């Protein structure tokens, strides 16, 4: 693939639609974790004890402990060079009559913390949750979402010790539920919601530009959702510190750290 920024920027003076993918790369540098990055989450532990819904009937206040964990450390965090160019981005095509989506597959709110407006969360946020009993979607900023995880870092699996019982864990607020909440995100073996699904869908079929940004294109659906539209002549322009399975795929290839490569890029 081409890493010709002056023929990319050509693409770029002439799109409609931009559809921008991406994964957290794009969040990294705002100083917290990748998944499968040095330091990332699912090097750390273990995904099928974390990020399944098996995970979460064997174990709810280990699973519960990561995301409350995450919560707590992201409330702080702030968008970074990238973000902030993806937003400016948008803002000024926008008022130009052309389109940009944002496309991810981060929970963490960073492109909304940003500015950013037509943006597709494909695996839920962070900050919601879904509750087991009556199926309830809510945003939830309170710090700590229970008072039993008050205090709470990061989870230890051998610390049996450290488990709250489950009905301590966070529970529907609505009246007469009480049902069991789990985070609102999207885990291994569970379908992205439909309607989401669907929009990206139609959104991937119009666009006339496509960038992916700090994902490692692992992780299916959203891997071949680049992939896709350059099936269609579409050019594709992957950011990211190294190479991926669907790199050969694309137009071009910016490598980097996306806080310096994004930014002239959507100049
Ligand atoms: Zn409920």
């Amino acid at each position: 693939p081409s890493s010709d920024l002056t023929a990319f920027r050509e693409h770029f003076a002439k799109a409609k639609h931009i559809a921008i993918i991406t994964g957290a790369g794009v969040s990294a540098e705002s100083g917290v974790p990748t998944f499968r990055g040095p330091g990332g989450f699912w090097r750390k532990w273990q995904a099928q004890d974390l990020a399944t819904p098996e995970a979460f009937s064997r174990d709810p206040s280990l699973v519960w402990e990561f995301y409350h964990y995450r919560r707590e450390v992201m409330r702080s965090k702030m968008p970074n060079p990238a973000h902030l160019a993806i937003a400016e981005c948008e803002a000024r095509l926008g008022q130009q009559g052309r389109s940009v989506v944002i496309i991810t597959q981060n929970i963490d709110e960073l492109h909304h913390r940003a500015g950013s407006k037509h943006v597709y969360e494909i695996h839920g946020s962070l900050f919601k949750t879904r509750c087991m009993s009556c199926g309830e979607v809510k945003a939830n900023h309170k710090s700590p979402i229970c008072p039993a995880l008050d205090g709470k870092g990061a989870p230890d699996p051998n610390t049996k010790e450290a488990r709250i019982p489950v009905e301590l864990l966070p529970r529907c607020e609505r009246k007469s539920c009480n049902g069991l909440l789990r985070p609102h995100v999207v885990w291994f073996g569970e379908t992205l919601d439909s309607d989401i699904l669907t929009a990206v869908e139609r959104e991937l079929e119009k666009c006339d530009l496509c960038l992916v940004v700090g994902t490692s294109s692992i992780v299916y659906p959203a891997a071949m959702f680049a992939p896709q539209v350059a099936s269609r002549g579409v050019p594709v322009a992957e950011f990211n510190m190294e190479c991926t399975p669907a790199t050969q795929r694309f137009k071009y290839h910016f490598e980097g750290p996306c806080g310096s490569t994004l930014p002239p890029a959507l100049e």
